[PDB]
């Protein structure tokens, strides 16, 4: 059921931004690991005064890194008279936000119709305001909502070329790399209570819902701008990962970000050539008897050898009633045991794909668990 | 002229450690970017509530990566029973270092027979403390006296891998990267007074004394530490590069550090290659004009080959009245134009090769202005 509840017209993720220490190192690192491209700037050498932010781009998958500059070289500025190419940054909630929770997302950006609109309808329905409607250049028009922990949700519109101030790179510097990223499937947050979480959320989007956690999604109208909660299971065994989560993080913050993938075997081969070499690590791969339990499974979506083709890069299966579901999960970031990354591709639902075509793999939680239980053999 | 006057024993540089936000992404871009090998670690996973540290290696050098946790992790400890491996970090001195200055080299490590004695007797004349000598496993002695701005010189003795509770990397993550270079040649300073810089540091070492700026090097006994320190010269009419440095970098710190390789044309080949995939940048090549001009200066040295494998490369080249010095540097490291790297390597002085044969390059300064001039043409 989709009530279709939104309360303004939301269209896609537009960009996901990562607040740093230094933006440069995290970025060459990012775009080596992922294979995204450097196409847009804002720093020093674009008049940039306040903050360095580098632009990422893998097909619709925007990734912006952001670090601050010594406050000192913009003293002289004020609001009015900034240099700064994003109007919300702060250098204080900058190095705030980073001593806490280490290298993150600040920012689940989604482009919308009315920027204004929607800041003022969120906050009319309970959103927290973060930093209001600003029109940059009479082109774009910028405001942010908090989401949750030290996460806001950005609103962009446009009225008609990532942001104005931002330039375009160099050729020689921008070389081509492409593994196949596509888009940003889902993002993902970890909260200590989902309820709360949810209804603030749900609250003021209008945003309808589509071991050791609880989780729920909200989604966008057509399902398109998909947001996973996650709160930890307390008492079991095992200390729940959301728990670790919050306790490394310092609270309430996004856990993972879905990268979709036209093509999972070759992003996987890629990357996981990449992984030793400044690139990214990945979770431990699930034993063969996962994949000898696959034929049973998805045998009907997945011939022998695309099934051989998961086991040799330790991919995931799930499936739903309508689509299937391929996955697989990098180790942490950074330094702490906070963000992750999972690459995906979505196989059935077509009318176009229509959004989560698959779920989100929950059913990998007692496969994965089975699996290694049968495994020990 | 060697006095050969060092107050304590000084073997060789020992390591280099940057204070990071994040240390995972710094190091990884770094390995990539220079072709150095993981090859230890202190973090969570060996029992460090503290600090993340990861050690790259390439030859003799070795480059430490280091970044706080959240404080909350170790809020229960003291420092008898800190988890921390380098008893010297602090969280608050750590946070403050990078907010100040951004990413930057904290430690400038060297060898020596007796840390204590080193720093008692460096104390006892005019050092600044920063952290007493502190015996790790009762096996390894480490303290630390402030160099320039917050950039210590760390004294480092073993009474016999790299310090006691670091663990060697497992070798799945151990990629054998090598683009040749061997070990740390000098490293450089920036203050705003060159005259107290040098007492100071002379004062309490011993060493010896081995546009835009004034320069001098401090010296070892057997000067293979080498410690170079640059002032602006104000009042010029292209604003210092010296001046630039310390206003982004909120006063002095370590401007740049030089890497010996063993085969330099090798070395700029394979990190050229990966500029725009993660690596490193340098800086505009010289005009043909400065190779045009090499003929004459080093024609006795290098061959038509090796000169013209200069130019592919933008090498630059410099002589003094005993030995040759081949050199490059890239862009900064960071966001910030503050540190940067120097590659070098040395022809001539054998005996082993004598420390800092060929000088470190003064003479490329006037005949690069020379060679744009009649470039111009
Ligand atoms: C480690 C792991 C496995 Cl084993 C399987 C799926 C995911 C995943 O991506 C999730 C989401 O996107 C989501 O909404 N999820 C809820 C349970 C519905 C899961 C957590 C993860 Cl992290
Ligand atoms: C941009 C540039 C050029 Cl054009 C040539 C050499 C170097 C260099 O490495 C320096 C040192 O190591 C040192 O002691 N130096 C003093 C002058 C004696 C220079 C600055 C640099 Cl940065
Ligand atoms: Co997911
Ligand atoms: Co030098």
């Amino acid at each position: 059921k989709n009530p279709k509840s939104d309360k303004f017209k939301v269209k896609r993720f537009h960009h996901i931004e990562f607040w740093c220490g230094d933006a440069t190192n995290v970025a060459r690192r990012f775009s080596w690991g992922l294979g995204m491209r450097f196409s847009a700037k804002s720093d020093l050498s674009t008049g940039n005064m306040v903050h360095a932010s580098y632009l990422l781009t893998s097909g619709d998958l925007r990734f912006l890194f952001t670090a601050p500059y010594s406050p000192s070289l913009s003293a002289g500025e004020i609001k009015p008279t900034t240099t700064a190419s994003i109007p919300s940054f702060d250098h204080g909630s900058c190095r705030s936000f980073f001593s806490s929770h280490g290298l993150g997302v600040r920012a689940v950006a989604i482009e919308v119709e009315d920027a204004e609109s929607a800041f003022s309808i969120s906050v009319a329905n309970g959103a927290i305001p973060s930093s209001p409607p600003i029109v940059l250049n009479e082109a774009v028009t910028i405001a942010e909502v908090k989401l949750y922990g030290d996460v806001v949700l950005r609103y962009v519109s446009y009225k008609a070329e990532f942001l104005p101030g931002f330039e375009r790179v160099e050729d020689a510097s921008s070389f081509p790399l492409d593994y196949g990223i596509r888009r940003l499937d889902h993002a993902v947050g970890n909260v200590p209570e989902l309820g709360p979480a949810l209804t603030y959320v749900a609250g003021f989007t209008g945003f309808h819902q589509f071991s050791g956690l609880n989780s729920a999604v909200l989604a966008s109208n057509d399902e398109m701008v998909l947001l996973p909660i996650n709160e930890p299971v307390h008492g079991t065994k095992r200390k729940s990962q959301i728990q670790t989560y919050l306790e490394h993080n310092e609270g309430a913050g996004l856990q993972h970000l879905a990268l979709m993938s036209e093509d999972i075997f070759r992003t996987l081969r890629e990357m996981r050539k990449r992984s030793s070499i400044g690139g990214f690590d990945f979770m431990p791969s699930p034993p063969p008897t996962y994949y000898q339990n696959l034929k049973k499974r998805v045998g009907d979506v997945l011939s022998d050898d695309q099934i051989k083709e998961c086991e040799e890069l330790g991919i995931l299966v799930d499936r739903d009633d309508q689509g299937t579901l391929l996955q697989i999960f990098t180790k942490p970031l950074g330094d702490r045991p906070t963000i992750f990354i999972e690459i995906i591709q979505r196989v059935g639902c077509m009318m176009y794909q229509s959004g989560g075509c698959g779920g989100f793999g929950k059913g990998n939680f007692s496969e994965l668990f089975k699996s290694i239980e049968e495994y020990e053999k």
